[PDB]
């Protein structure tokens, strides 16, 4: 498949983005429990009590048992708003989190995936400096059984030809590895993907560094939590502060109490006292109840709650500071990306033309082996490194969307284009 | 001392196995404090009360002293069990961990002690090339005193072995600081190690990967934690729902109390009522407790609880994913390792050969001296090269072993035979 | 500027130190709430209770009314005490924390600095190397103007030259990328910092590691935390067992309470019971409570406090071991810093002669264009590995004193002072 796709196959089942998900409906969740104790408290009680006098009250026993039905309602009681917000708030800042986890599962799968692209390269271009290796090789032979050139020749071509054998071998280990990689993060086995396109390639001058600035400014998600967490933090000195505030409680309950006298002094005595008493109540009441003094706690709260409001502020200039930092740096590097994929573009040329001199040379002994195999080894890595420039490009791409905070599936779009042929991912 | 040894000199002393270990006591003790209390809970009470009425009161003083025994016991409280049942999936996790922590002192031991071994190796070939290149010197010194090679032939041996130094220099460096390494894991420094013997050095070919991962599967101390922790995770659902379970508790006591009046209206009224009371009282009861609305929080609670378990669900997932790609990975290197041991093997002798034909020719003008110091630099890297895949080779079965998660002292032994030459880890 | 200017510039603005710093504060007025219970806490209640009998109680309503001013005060309570001991504790090691954090921010802005420094080196020798390839490349064009010398060798030259660009490309990418590291760090752009004098620049051989090691151990300030944090981990073993001592509390209020009846069961049978009434009281009074047993809980708890200070013994271990290791490697660091520094002089020169050579030989048909172009390609590096060898013992000099935990605004002063030629950061 190709990376539009292979994203959306993972995008349904990476852990990592669900747990995230999780964690987030959670966050929401809870926004009720928060908000619960605002509402009506209903519970039912019952009691069975044995008493037992034994000094003034000897003689005399009890057989009680009540149950009682109570409701509690707040009325007036800022602590319980505030957590409400609060939780509110939480949430919030666990939705910013749950975006920016959506979007590096878009930079890490397309990561992941141009890597065994990258991957397929090195060891094609090793296979091709391999093969040429031999030709060189197989000659140098032929040109020293007729004694046209020392048996260094042959020596030199060989020892450098088990070199580039112990080269292809762990290039062809990487691209293994490089597709367990994308295994785990789509949680899928890849037999081929599409390949960049080579032909159709091309750089884009990126926006001004300041436009790129200034969005990533107010959209790049990490300075907007810095921004939501510096909120919370300045929402929690205001509750420090509620610590001032007094309270009112409504209560209300209804509730049925029999009671059973028994004993010594019990028969006898009479005077309605120790006689069978089945109450029943009804009761409403408001309950009152204000701070007055607490040893200094309630300020030595709100001055905390303040510092703490400071670090959140240090941590915005922080958040700014870097998504400064990563805009510039992200901006430099897809310059240098496009800048290079030039001079390599250029050097796989300048380098082909001088091996195929190299080979023509030597030939008709003008040129020497070493000659040769320098030139040879100087075409496959600006080959290499070409590839290797390309993908870096596309990748610092992604790069500068992230940092805006607005890389998105549109953007796994525009490169899903710049893919084409199909190339096997194993290493036949 | 060997590997064997210097890893039971750290298994007893290594300070972050330790800490490992206290945290598992910490968690496994615990399990008392959450049983704890399911337990009779016995307390003692007194207290001391003077009144002073003043308005109908007024003239109505007091002076009470009380002193209760009180004892509490749990009859049915689901959450309070609850709490146990989780402290003790807590110490079981907590357990997996100590021995997931087990495993990687002998990883990292065995690791740090091949680094100061491959250490000592490239510290040797630096120094079998520097004695190369001195002689390569020397050499073109006496053919250039008798003008059978220019300056430069004397120019450049002499510059390949000022860089050479340069290196000699900073392997050297790297040797010490590899010993500080094991001095660290093991909390000793050796005088010696008992080197990898390369002549009974064999590879073995690895299980196939399709067993190594069914085994990982059932065994891998990672992905068993990821099953424990979702696990609890469930064990919370319920304890949330636990909040809408009812509770029966008993209770007892026997106290006695002393209360003496005085005052204007206590001077006369008589009535019995502010004669000096002495009661004496033994009580037992039940009480029974049952939510019925809470403002929706129970509820909420268990919506979350749900949601976490979702998230301990998708770890799962991931700690999976994660021993798949461990174990493939493991396998793909443990082969490619061997693959590697035997090009490299090739290329010494390949480049062996080839370094004697330039040195060689170089003494009877055929070779030029760029070609014997090229060899020669060819020669001892491909050299270091071997002695590095062997290396990676021994690590990689332990690795292999780990992912399975079953890494043992055992897998030490194997190894430690093929150890045996002491050799300095001090560069003399 | 210079580094020492630098570095002011940062000293009051970097946003993680100041986050750092406020993190101590919030640490040390948080004392004042541990206190804070230890002191008298006033309170105001007042209620409203509208009662209605139904059973035996039927046809007795009642309207009462209440408001108390209580007031409670910690007679002995020893976890009272053990609380505002161990915030205390805390906000102790909080400081340590934020000298840590002031020392960080040293380090980081001399490394930023030279960063900045050496980057600027690495464009200077690139476009050195540049110009040289350039000249040696219009030459080999003249010599091939006259039949002197093949095509291959002004197309070798060119091929190395095209390279040589692909890499000017990406030294000066990093030389930007290098300022926007010291931006963040300091908040500031430097047209030019003040480059190391190399003329005046001299090593200075290591105190013996023994003394280094000494004081490191009586300074590092992250010895010192794991100090401060086992202590604490034995204050909190305290605070378990406090779990079994007594307290002592005093009370004292002063309420009034008025009730009215009122319903059919009150008109009439008067007794006087139903008459409204207006009680006044004030009261003080002692409460002693002492646990007998709970459940095991005190001492499950006591064991893990010990066991968590087994751990935070083992911790302070850790932090020994690595202190160690630290300083050693700091000393092994500057050590082979200053003997490379060396190696590298020597080199640049080895290099330097022998690249005067190959040039003077090609002039005159003696010497090969490949010979000249890796002359070229020699000197350009080991005249980049000694700039790079002077500041890492720079840096080397930072660690060893911040391994002693003696790193200061000094030690950044008597490097000012190597520094002099202001140079620009940007890459015209
Ligand atoms: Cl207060
Ligand atoms: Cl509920
Ligand atoms: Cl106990
Ligand atoms: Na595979």
């Amino acid at each position: 498949e190709n990376l539009m796709q292979v994203y959306q196959q993972a995008r349904l089942s990476n852990p990592e983005l669900r747990k995230s998900a999780a964690d987030r409906d959670a966050a929401f969740e809870k926004i009720n429990e928060a908000r619960s104790p605002l509402l009506p408290q209903l519970g039912l009680g019952a009691d069975y009590t044995y008493s037992n006098g034994y000094r003034d009250a000897n003689g005399i026993n009890s057989n009680a048992t009540s149950a009682s039905l109570q409701l509690t309602q707040s009325i007036f009681d800022m602590s319980k708003w505030r957590a409400l917000t609060l939780q509110e708030k939480a949430a919030g800042i666990q939705d910013v989190t749950y975006q920016t986890d959506q979007q590096t599962l878009i930079l890490n799968t397309a990561t992941a995936y141009f890597n065994v692209l990258n991957a397929i390269d090195v060891l094609s271009y090793t296979q091709a400096q391999k093969e040429a290796i031999y030709r060189q090789l197989d000659q140098t032979t032929q040109r020293f059984n007729v004694g046209l050139v020392a048996i260094t020749d042959v020596q030199n071509a060989r020892a450098q030809y088990d070199t580039v054998l112990a080269n292809e071998l762990t290039a062809r280990n990487n691209l293994d590895n490089a597709v367990e990689q994308l295994r785990q993060i789509t949680g899928n086995y890849y037999p081929e993907l599409a390949a960049l396109n080579v032909e159709n390639f091309k750089t884009d001058k990126p926006q001004p560094v300041n436009a790129l600035l200034k969005e990533a400014e107010k959209r790049n998600l990490s300075l907007l939590q810095a921004r939501l967490s510096q909120d919370l933090a300045r929402e929690q000195i205001r509750q420090a502060q509620d610590g001032h505030l007094p309270t009112l409680d409504l209560t209300a309950s209804t509730g049925i109490s029999d009671t059973s006298y028994s004993g010594s002094k019990t028969r006898g005595a009479a005077g309605t006292q120790y006689d069978d008493s089945n109450m029943g109540q009804n009761k409403v009441g408001l309950s009152f109840s204000l701070p007055i003094y607490q040893g200094g706690m309630v300020n030595s709260q709100v001055k905390q709650a303040q510092y703490n409001f400071v670090g959140a502020s240090e941590q915005l200039e922080s958040a700014h500071r870097s998504v400064v930092q990563t805009v510039r740096s992200s901006f430099n590097n897809i310059n240098a990306s496009i800048s290079s994929i030039n001079a390599y573009k250029q050097a796989v040329v300048s380098a082909q033309s001088s091996l195929d001199a190299m080979e023509a040379g030597y030939s008709v002994g003008t040129s020497t082996i070493v000659d040769v195999l320098d030139a040879t080894t100087t075409l496959y890595n600006a080959k290499q490194e070409l590839a290797n420039a390309r993908y870096n490009y596309l990748i610092n791409q992604l790069n500068i969307k992230s940092a805006l905070g607005t890389l998105n599936e549109q953007d796994l779009l525009a490169l899903n284009n710049a893919l084409s042929k199909p190339v096997s991912t194993n290493p036949e």
